């Protein structure tokens, strides 16, 4: 299909930039840095975008600018704006169901309790869209991941986040360049 869109999820505000639920943004910024682009306001979607290309291929890096719950209300207009089909949309996000640091790639599947993802699946009218899942761990047997995703990483996890984002950024580039997975080694 063609035009490409990479969306990083997260909440706004400098106070949320470091939280576990903002890995998508961090990886987004990382990719914008890589590829030498800066984010600009997108009045058609309300979100901010960065444009450039990874190895010859046209990209559109975006970050929503609203609360996580409303991700789709901006993403949907964004995919519509650039004539971008779901199969070609790639959303980066923290995943409560994967071991901290473990990066797995897929199209379809569940949202893993991610409110930003439900919004996206709701807005695009499909679950078929590519995801760069980045494990953050999960509160222990029985519940409340919600508050957990709004916490910053522990100092221990903090020493690893930079490396995990570099790998998640590479995984994205690979997806775009070759598809499927084989970047899923075990950062168990």
């Amino acid at each position: 299909a063609e035009p490409l869109l990479v969306v990083g999820l997260g909440n706004p505000g400098a106070n949320y930039a470091r939280t576990r639920h903002n890995l998508g943004f961090v990886v987004a910024d990382l990719l914008a840095a890589r590829l030498g682009a800066k984010f600009k306001a997108h009045k058609r979607s309300g979100a901010e975008v960065a444009t450039g290309r990874s190895a010859g291929r046209s990209l559109v890096l975006a970050k929503p600018r609203c609360y996580m719950n409303e991700s789709g209300r901006q993403i949907g207009p964004l995919a519509k704006f650039y004539s971008v089909a779901p199969a070609n949309i790639i959303v980066i996000h923290d995943d409560l169901d994967l071991e901290f640091g473990r990066i797995r790639l897929k199209i379809g599947g569940g949202e893993g309790g991610h409110n930003g993802l439900r919004s996206v699946v709701a807005a695009l009218g499909t679950k078929d869209f590519q995801r760069v899942r980045i494990g953050i761990g999960r509160p222990p047997g029985r519940k409340d991941p919600a508050a957990f995703v709004l916490e910053n990483f522990t100092p221990a996890e903090r020493a690893e986040v930079p490396t995990i984002c570099e790998q998640a950024a590479d995984a994205t580039e690979l997806l775009i360049e070759q598809g499927m997975e084989p970047a899923q080694n075990r950062v168990h």
